[PDB]
């Protein structure tokens, strides 16, 4: 009976751990007149209407939503210490209230209902239930305000539907951002009106060949709003001046030489550079993060700066010199990978750290000293986070670069102390990239992304004291049944006691 446990799950049983779980009473049972009560405004019901999707196909009820009476189900917007993602969850024969500042807040109080209900709740049709949510309160407020996943389309492409998919894997865990890793060598995957063949021609293929993709505005705006839709700040980011080699291979002219590579389909890095010392190469950056930053309704625009190892220490510092004030320009806020604390990050800039353990002290100092100059840290371990990286030897997908990553050792650590000197107030946050040089389709992605992605979710959003992995892994064991209920595969770790 795992898919239909014969009593509720326990009201601290979520993940991420919540900040405060006080349990008691008896608890709610969604019943077949249950009305969903929002308030009277547009993105109240928005709210509203999403949760009634997600319960009516596997309860079969109706769950009207309105904006009068006394609805079994309440979600209400008023004033509270919630901040604006945090919420309160009441739960009792007398109704289930979730009580927050703002939308952002409500939708996470329904990631977490949905996860107190049981495993049934994922399935399609009509369910037996009981539709139990565990008695209590949960007042529950997020660490860090920088809480994202990205996902990398330029290795091998995904489509907008299956980007939705994504979304909504990411949303299950309190997720506020989305960080599109949008080119590469291998592809470029945004239409650019100024510049029409990085997509037409640069987005033609993508890692082993064949055919490659890309998102017309459009589809771009759709991602956007549905990405939105699921309190999801999409953060593009078109890689520069390395990783560049789709540009490159569309533009003759961006090339120093003047002659354009071929269109690369492999999987290393490191040989493609923008040319520093051409004046075209700026008006491109200009034109590319204007367009972009125009479909970026967003706050931050990702400029990238890894691994542009065909690039002088010194044109890079010049690059990014001038193409960092061109983000302002549009209105937006820079993001960088960590090699821009190298190069001078402007004035509220972040940067986002892929080191790992064997990273030495020289660069973890000077990415430690830019948090001290205010720039913002964005912490992805590459031996921690990184949903691309195998969880051992034996794992058939994934790179093992950056060593092998099992589920406690993505989840075992504390953002605040782990990089060496770095100011605590200076971490905003964590990601979970998942890099696709090896997966081409959903599926690979989900068995990539789970179990891995709830943890570094919690790691962003809970508690430094709820933190603990002999009681964590028990929360996460209790999601195989939801998963497998879902559709969704995961790796079976054997460090996890699996329900
Ligand atoms: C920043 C980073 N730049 C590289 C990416 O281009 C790869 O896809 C990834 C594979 O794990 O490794 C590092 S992370
Ligand atoms: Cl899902
Ligand atoms: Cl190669
Ligand atoms: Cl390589």
């Amino acid at each position: 009976d795992r898919k239909a446990p014969v009593r509720p799950t326990p009201l601290d049983r979520v993940i991420p751990a919540p900040a405060s779980v006080d349990p008691g009473g008896a608890p709610y049972r969604i019943t077949r007149g249950t009305h969903i009560r929002v308030d009277d405004s547009r993105e109240a019901r928005r709210v509203g209407d999403y949760l009634a999707d997600l319960l009516r196909p596997a309860t079969g009820y109706r769950l009207p939503v309105t904006a009068h009476g006394h609805g079994g189900i309440r979600l209400r917007l008023a004033g509270g210490p919630y901040g604006d993602e945090g919420y309160r969850l009441d739960s009792g024969p007398a109704g289930v209230t979730i009580t927050a500042r703002k939308a952002a807040g409500l939708f996470h109080g329904v990631q977490t209902l949905r996860q107190l209900l049981p495993p049934a709740v994922e399935k399609d049709s009509a369910q037996p239930g009981p539709w139990l949510v565990a008695g209590g309160t949960i007042e529950d407020t997020p660490r860090y305000a920088w809480r994202s996943a990205m996902l990398d389309v330029s290795r091998h492409f995904f489509g907008v539907d299956e980007v939705k998919r994504y979304i909504d894997r990411v949303a299950r865990y309190k997720y506020n951002k989305l960080h599109l890793h949008l080119s590469d060598d291998q592809g470029w995957r945004i239409a650019i009106d100024s510049w029409p063949r990085l997509a037409t021609y640069g987005g033609s293929t993508e890692v082993g060949g064949g055919p490659g993709g890309y998102y017309t505005k459009a589809e771009y705006k759709e991602i956007v709003r549905y990405a939105a839709s699921r309190h999801l700040e999409v953060v593009p980011e078109i890689d520069m001046p390395g990783h560049t080699n789709a540009a490159l291979a569309s533009y003759a002219e961006l090339n120093c030489d003047g002659v354009a590579p071929p269109l690369y389909t492999g999987t290393k890095v490191g040989f493609s550079s923008l040319c520093v010392d051409k004046d075209v190469t700026y008006d491109f950056v200009d034109d590319v993060i204007g367009e972009l930053a125009a479909l970026t309704p967003g706050r931050y625009l990702h400029i990238g700066g890894d691994e542009a190892h065909s690039t002088p220490k010194a044109d890079f510092v010049a690059f990014m010199k001038r193409v960092q004030p061109i983000v302002a320009k549009y209105g937006k806020t820079v993001v960088g990978w960590h090699q821009l604390a190298g190069a001078e990050p402007v004035e509220g800039a972040l940067v986002q750290y892929w080191g790992l353990d064997r990273t030495g002290d020289a660069e973890k100092a000077e990415v430690a000293e830019a948090a001290r100059n205010g720039t913002g840290l964005i912490l992805s371990p590459a031996d921690r986070t990184y949903l691309d990286m195998k969880y051992t030897k034996d794992t058939p997908l994934g790179l093992s670069w950056a060593g092998y990553v099992e589920v406690q050792r993505s989840y075992d650590w504390d953002p605040a102390g782990y990089l060496p000197g770095a100011p605590a107030d200076a971490v905003r946050g964590v990601e979970a990239p998942l890099w696709t040089e090896t997966l081409s389709d959903p599926d690979q992605l989900d068995y990539m992304a789970f179990p891995r992605l709830p943890g570094v979710a919690e790691l962003g959003w809970s508690p430094a004291s709820t933190h603990d992995w002999d009681t964590y892994k028990v929360r996460l064991a209790a999601q195989a049944p939801y998963w497998e209920a879902a559709g969704i595969d995961f790796y079976r770790s054997p460090q996890v006691p699996w329900t």
